């Protein structure tokens, strides 16, 4: 008796130059029970409470120089609306003073979502993204 | 609710000056399956393992000669007061000198853990310096509980 | 539905050994009782009394050993560079379609840096959806 609960766990494309592109067409990545991936967005199949999450890993070869801001945000666009309203968001400054550094950003929470809602997981600096290993950059939803 | 699991995700009031006031009667904030928000606290409706989480974002326009302390704490009140999760951050490791252009700092504090909780337990997420809270965007300051 | 929430052994210092209270903990790994969707999660907490000479890398990874192909694949992984006492938590969690017999491991690279002074912060679990 499989669960008919809308789920998604999409991973970053390690090929995408200067961007964060999500894939469902990889090992241990899924899109099930009505969830779609259109224009780098997860599309909500039906109303209900959902658990929403994302992780991104940033890496830079030494802090030198100038102050860097790393944002990671999960946004929602309701049906008939156009602008992304932020659900979860984090701003990290990895530079103390101007040796490789690492900053993981984990966002997660519970949200009531509507049919046709489009969800985005975005970063401001894809030049700092790290996908050497698997499991480092992901985005998903779990229908409760 | 199909998954009758007690859940909460409350958000800071960007309007409420010098304080950290939680809201649910707002867009993209909820209380479900028995969770209540009473006197800036989430009230546990039933015994169980819960995930408790909270994020706050502090921002300051340049590090003055001051050596600031930023705390964020999640506490529990049962039918008895206990500290669950706590973090203390010092954003001024090197206080900027007189003659330098003000460089804004950022310090996010995320707290989260799994705790066995009892019916009627009251959870509070508090900070020491609400004057440093950042409301430039939404999705930055929140508090929630998910029953496992 | 089947569930697990294992916690670190606070006396088993120098190792990340899970303790429990059909999700069976066998050989420090979680065994998938049946086919299906699972939520997998872990939190580890690292602590160090001032930053050392060498640049330290803290990794935390959840891996799958698929019963069918007997191979080890990272499902979720993060890496942190913490370099006065410091505290660094690492959070992992996601939904995965797993098969009966599949093994799950939650591992770290530096157990010497593991803080046992908290249990509400060092756990590993699965929840069948
Ligand atoms: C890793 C983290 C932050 C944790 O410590 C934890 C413990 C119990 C269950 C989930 C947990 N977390 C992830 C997580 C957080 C919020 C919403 C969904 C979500 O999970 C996703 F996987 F669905």
């Amino acid at each position: 008796t499989p669960s008919d609960k809308p789920v998604a766990h999409v991973v970053a494309n390690p090929q995408a130059e200067g961007q964060l592109q999500w894939l469902n067409r990889r090992a241990n990545a899924l899109l099930a029970n009505g969830v779609e991936l259109r224009d780098n967005q997860l599309v909500v199949p039906s109303e209900g409470l959902y658990l929403i999450y994302s992780q991104v890993l940033f890496k830079g070869q030494g802090c030198p120089s100038t102050h860097v801001l790393l944002t990671h945000t999960i946004s929602r666009i309701a049906v008939s609306y156009q602008t992304k309203v932020n659900l979860l968001s984090a701003i990290k400054s990895p530079c103390q003073r101007e040796k490789p550094w690492y900053e993981p950003i984990y966002l997660g929470g519970v949200f009531q979502l509507e049919k046709g809602d489009r969800l985005s997981a975005e970063i401001n600096r894809p030049d700092y993204l790290d996908f050497a290993e698997s499991g480092q950059v992901y985005f998903g939803i779990i229908a409760l």
